[PDB]
């Protein structure tokens, strides 16, 4: 369970999302790395997911993303259907639904993203010899 294939998959997704400039990826959400190390691994994949869940929701029919070209829409449609798929995997890893996430700093979506990468990274490492 721990070290499933699941990882390999929110990986692959995480490399596809921080490749991937939009028009929104500097907008926020809340930073619940910004916390003093302070929970399980099943309640740091719920943070993460409800707060990429918060992401997408609010800015998959905004108008500030959109876009205006062929090519900035295919990048936004992009983004959410990765979001999308990212998150389903940390719901998957997270067993769980209902976990409360208290930060108040806000880091850009992409920062966010690069940070949870580097911690899936880490959890593959410690996985693998």
């Amino acid at each position: 369970h721990k070290c499933d294939i699941t990882l390999q998959e929110i990986i692959k997704t995480l490399n596809s999302l921080t490749e991937q400039k939009t028009l929104c990826t500097e907008l926020t959400v809340t930073d619940i790395f910004a916390a003093s190390k302070n929970t399980t691994e099943k309640e740091t994949f719920c943070r993460a997911a409800t707060v990429l869940r918060q992401f997408y929701s609010h800015h998959e029919k905004d108008t500030r993303c959109l876009g205006a070209t062929a090519q900035q829409f295919h990048r936004h449609k992009q983004l959410i259907r990765f979001l999308k798929a990212l998150d389903r995997n940390l719901w998957g890893l997270a067993g769980l639904n209902s976990c409360p996430v208290k930060e108040a700093n806000q880091s850009t979506l992409e920062n966010f993203l690069e940070r949870l990468k580097t911690i899936m990274r880490e959890k593959y490492s410690k996985c693998s010899s």
